[PDB]
């Protein structure tokens, strides 16, 4: 049923087919450099002891310490962790961070655990994987069903074990502001998406002031993308959507009022002055920027032709299928690859790690400007590769990331060819 690691390896081979890479380097990149599977025992609230399965996969560390989150899902598998670590490698390589690829996970349903049990689980996971993590070895991060509270617990346990012999704040990112946290973490993904959209408009020669944007999904990423677009880029937000449905208004939407209505009516539907539309119908609107910030695979071969957006900002994690990719490219529409558009979160986590390591913490403006520089440089590199190699933007981003990792490997002497 299309194993995640098989899919990742196929993606890597496809990317290697568009660039000059040696066979030994490809074989090295097809396998994670270190996989750690540990037992995570905790004491239940009823006094019993339960053992959970924890993972920590470090795909590659040629460019520096590995970076990646920890998932707490009942359906976690070592294959999924390996695939996500492989993808995290390219995610940190495309935006030029001194990081490798890493990922963790515990096979547990956190909906049935109390606060004390969750804290015990985090501390036991740290005790189990201490020997393969560190400020300069492996930096975990929040992921699905994991939050900054668990980050604080993990950091505290790591500091307790390490005996405060170094920057224990920098061992993990996504921490609360009170303990080594960073500013701008809430709006990192949306800010990166906005910078990439601005650069794409600059590349296409389109002035965004007075244009239209449609956003699918109105969670944290979608709402902040719409709000930041309207604020900075001056783009008129004409359509937003949630799981229940979507709304449309050619005169424009106010993101704050829409958020208030969603937080009051439980959904964005039936917003005053707005016409109710379906998600599929939102994908059909004639806009200049489309930002899918929702479930995977919303653009398929069926509806790829009927898309009228000039720029498709893949804020979510792969909302466009390869057939849809080819169809959309044929229509002369610029796509911003998913792991380049939403690279703001990992970039801001890197900024947090830098602040923790240095012992000096920045402000909201400094973080915003550094993120702006990083996203602009990454998008311009990807677009230049796209224009030079006459390939898809996703293929160009993969080529850039794999080339950076391959050059780092060659410089270390790991591969001689
Ligand atoms: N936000 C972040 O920090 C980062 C985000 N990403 C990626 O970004 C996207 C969104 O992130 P995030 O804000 O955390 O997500 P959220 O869980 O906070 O919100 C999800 C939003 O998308 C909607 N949604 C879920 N399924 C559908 C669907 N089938 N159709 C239409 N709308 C749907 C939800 O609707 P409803 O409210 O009704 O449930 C909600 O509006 C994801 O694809 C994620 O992978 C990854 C990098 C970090």
């Amino acid at each position: 049923e299309i194993d995640p690691f098989e899919m990742a390896v196929k993606q890597l081979e496809r990317a290697a087919q568009y660039m000059d890479i040696s066979e030994e380097a490809l074989e090295w990149l097809k396998k994670p450099m270190r996989i750690v599977e540990v037992s995570v025992p905790i004491e239940m609230d009823d006094g019993s002891v339960k053992v959970f399965t924890g993972f920590r996969v470090q795909h590659n560390w040629a460019r520096g310490p590995t970076k990646g989150g920890i998932r707490w899902h009942p359906a976690e598998t070592l294959s999924t962790v390996k695939a996500l670590a492989t993808w995290m490698t390219w995610k940190v390589a495309v935006v030029d961070l001194p990081y490798g690829g890493g990922k963790g996970g515990i096979i547990v349903n956190p909906k049935e655990l109390s606060e004390r049990e969750q804290e015990r689980l985090a501390r036991a996971y740290i005790r189990a994987v201490y020997d393969v993590i560190g400020p300069w070895t492996d930096i975990p991060a929040p992921d699905v069903y994991t939050n900054p509270k668990i980050m604080g617990w993990m950091m505290d346990e790591y500091e307790t074990i390490m005996r405060r012999k170094g920057p224990a704040f920098g061992v993990i990112t996504g921490k609360p502001l009170s303990i080594g946290g960073s500013l701008g973490r809430g709006t990192a993904t949306a800010q990166g998406a906005i910078f990439t959209i601005r650069e794409a408009a600059k590349a296409l020669g389109i002035d965004l002031k007075g244009k239209k944007i449609a956003v699918q999904g109105y969670g944290n990423a979608g709402y902040y993308t719409a709000k930041l677009a309207k604020e900075q880029l001056g783009m008129t937000v004409v359509a937003v959507s949630d799981s229940r449905g979507g709304i449309y208004n050619p005169d424009g939407l106010d993101p704050d009022e829409v958020l208030k209505w969603k937080r009051e009516h439980g959904s964005v539907k039936d917003f005053p002055g707005a016409t109710n539309i379906t998600n599929e119908e939102l994908l059909e609107l004639e806009v200049d920027v489309l930002a899918p910030a929702a479930i995977e695979e919303v653009i398929t071969e069926k509806n790829a032709d009927n898309i009228k957006a000039k720029i498709v900002a893949e804020v979510a994690n792969g909302p466009v299928t390869p057939e849809a990719d080819d169809i959309l490219r044929e229509k002369g529409i610029l796509q911003i690859p998913d792991f380049l558009c939403n690279a703001g979160g990992v970039t801001v986590s890197y900024f947090e790690w830098v602040q923790n390591i240095n012992g000096y913490y920045w402000t909201e403006e400094e973080v915003r400007e550094k993120l702006d520089k990083k996203m602009t440089k990454a998008f311009w590199e990807v677009y230049n590769t796209h224009k030079d190699k006459n390939i898809h933007m996703r293929d160009a981003a993969y080529v850039v990331a794999v080339s950076r990792v391959y050059q780092a490997m060659k410089d270390r002497g790991w591969v001689k060819k």
